[PDB]
């Protein structure tokens, strides 16, 4: 993504956008034809940066049109839900039968069984979302108003006419302060998770502003603290599935397996958590995001 250093927010703001509703678009094909996961896992990051970037800078937009983008793109969102659950949990096949004691691997046979059924329903569901008129609707919209360069009402959209150095500078900043403040259980994980996304996508929003050196050793600086955050939130998000999964006597001592070795790492997870924020908060770190924000 290319910005403009000495152009406005709303500027900017709109070319994140243009960039990646061209995303979600481009990949729509892909998941159609089923090619592989990996077309809908970049529809969904496509969306989950929109959502947080205009939440982030909210302000920018005349109000109606920011509450209409993020409540459609919320719904696109949900929309890609259970197709998503659907391809990640058979990619997990290999993984989660080896995790198993061989007596308890062809018990899960069923359970994957259930999950390809689960992904041809989840599939035709969202493929016939994807050629419908309410998603054409919201995407030509969304198209034509983001091609509008006019800036709106300063009064209600009072962020729209800054300097973007300026906004970069500032929210980056805000950002990895509600980071260290807030690392300073379980629920202080999962936050702290995504103060970090959110430190992340601006990153990677504003970029170009950058010496590219900068923002690799920020974000490499990042990397461990944010391995062991979304690690952590991935296995509980794993574990409840398949605690769900059991509601629904061999199957169950499998599921009760997964389960098990995912609870266990989780905890050695949380365990190495304080070591690797104690390392990040330091005067090092702070040093690197002066030297990425010097002069905006």
């Amino acid at each position: 993504l290319q910005l403009d250093a000495h152009a406005s927010i709303h500027e900017n703001v709109r070319r994140l956008l243009q960039f990646t509703t061209s995303i979600m678009e481009a990949n729509e094909e892909g998941i159609r034809k089923d090619i592989d996961s990996e077309f809908l896992h970049d529809f969904r990051v496509a969306i989950r940066r929109s959502r947080s970037i205009l939440r982030l800078l909210n302000g920018v937009f005349d109000p109606e049109k920011t509450a209409w983008m993020l409540a459609g793109l919320r719904e696109l969102g949900k929309r890609t839900n259970d197709l998503r659950d659907s391809d990640v949990y058979l990619l997990r096949r290999e993984e989660y039968t080896s995790l198993l004691p061989p007596s308890l691997r062809p018990a899960l046979d069923p359970f994957f069984s259930d999950l390809e059924a689960d992904k041809r329903l989840h599939h035709r569901q969202f493929c016939r979302y994807l050629t419908g008129r309410e998603y054409s609707g919201f995407m030509t919209s969304l198209k034509e108003f983001i091609a509008e360069g006019e800036l709106p009402d300063p009064e209600t959209a009072p962020l729209a006419a800054e300097p973007t150095g300026d906004v970069a500078a500032k929210t980056i900043r805000k950002a990895l302060k509600k980071v260290l403040v807030h690392g300073r259980s379980d629920a202080e994980l999962h936050e702290l998770r995504i103060d970090c996304k959110k430190l992340r996508y601006l990153l990677e929003f504003f970029a170009s502003l950058f010496p590219p050196k900068a923002t690799a050793q920020v974000l490499r600086q990042m990397k461990t603290l944010q391995d062991n955050l979304g690690t952590f939130v991935d296995l509980t998000v794993q574990m409840e599935f398949l605690q769900s999964r059991l509601e629904t006597i061999s199957e169950a001592a499998a599921i009760g397996g997964l389960l098990t070795t995912l609870y266990r790492k989780r905890e050695k997870v949380r365990e190495h958590f304080h070591e690797i924020f104690s390392g990040f908060d330091s005067n090092e770190t702070g040093e690197l995001f002066d030297e990425l924000l010097t002069g905006l």
